[PDB]
């Protein structure tokens, strides 16, 4: 007798409000300007 | 007996509001200028 | 009688107000000019 | 008879204001100018 | 008869204000000017 | 003048041997038996 | 004048032995059984 | 002149050996049975 | 002229032996038997 | 002129010994029974 | 139970390009010359 | 259980370009020229 | 059990350009040459 | 059980850029030239 | 059982840049000459 | 020869007598119960 | 020759009698009972 | 020949009687109770 | 010659008479209870 | 040849009468009972 419930992961955000540069969730490599 | 139930995964983001310049989600590599 | 509820992750955050600049989840690498 | 509820972790932020600059939540390597 | 709940781990913030420099979670190395 | 190179992101594994039981990824959720 | 280069990132294995059981990378939730 | 070079990150492992029981590189949660 | 190199970080193991048990790198919370 | 080199911090192990029990890097919180 | 989000009110303008005129929000009354 | 978020409200502008005239957000009266 | 969050407002600007004339976020009045 | 949070007001700018002429939050009345 | 937080007002600006002309919050009245 | 008097703009009541329950000119957002 | 003049703007209501009750004149969000 | 003159705005109420409960004239956001 | 005069600007009352009960010119946020 | 004069502004009330209960000109937050 097993119950799992709510569970939740998150790996960047839930909300994002205003990007008025650069957001980047993940990146392997590379050159950001902002 | 097992139940499992209400599980969750984000990545990013649920909610985007504004972009003014740049969102990535993932980049393997490359050149982002914002 | 195993019952596991109400777990949570999260790696970067939930909320992200206003970004002006860069935000960057995770990098493996790079170079970031904000 | 086991049961656990309630567990949470977060790595960077839960709220994450305004930014100005530069913000990473993890790098592994690179060169950061804010 | 075991019941364990409410325990929490925050690696760096729960809520970060305003960024006008660099804020880095985790670094494993690089070069950071702010 | 940026110059970024060589970097490399592993999820899971770069070799996976043979498998008999149950490999798995990423699980959002359920039940595994093996 | 930057210049970054070969760094890694590994979350689970680079190698992978056989398996007779259960291996997950990333669980939310549920019930492993092995 | 900056130069960032040679540098790793791992969360688990390299090398992961049989197995005949139950590897979870990250649960958020759950029950495990070995 | 900044240069950085040769570092690392590991949060679980590099090697990791065989299994006939649980091994978890990091879970929030559950029930872990063996 | 800065140099930084080869360093380096380990969370729990760099080698894994055999396991018949329970190994975990980090719980936030739960049971865990060996 | 109710969740009431992201209801947006705009009165002039999210963006506003380059001005040589004259540019007014609101105004109860006077002689706008441009 | 009432929950109420990210309500927005905008009078003039969220951004304003350059100017090289008259820009008001209010104004009861007067005289403007540009 | 009530909720309010990130509700926010903008009179003038978030973001103000380069000025080479009159910018008035509010006059009762008078007058303003550009 | 009541929460609040994060509500944000901004009455001329959060950011004001280089200034060539004139600029001002708030008159209640005069001559203004640039 | 309240709680408020986290909330904020800003009047004339967060970030005011070069200045080679008039830049002013709040006047009653006067004379502006840029 | 221009001349412009007495217009008048209202938005929602230049009168407002004796009322039972939530009065509300404007709202951007949200739950309101009388 | 121009001549503007008794112009006028009124939002919420010049005059306000005796109300029982909430009155808000703007709100950009939240709860209100009454 | 510019002649601007006598005009008027009003927010919220230039005469506020006598009221019972809670009168606002302007929010952000929020919970309000009468 | 520009002539302005007589011009006026109320944002919440500029008679308040005999209440009962909280009054808030203006809030960003919070609760208020009357 | 510019003449400005007799311009009034009022945020909260120029004149307030006798009440019960909290009065507040402006709060950027908080709990307010009465």
């Amino acid at each position: 007798g097993y119950e799992v419930h709510h569970q939740k992961l998150v790996f960047f955000a839930e909300d994002v409000g205003s990007n008025k540069g650069a957001i980047i969730g993940l990146m392997v490599g590379g050159v950001v300007i902002a």
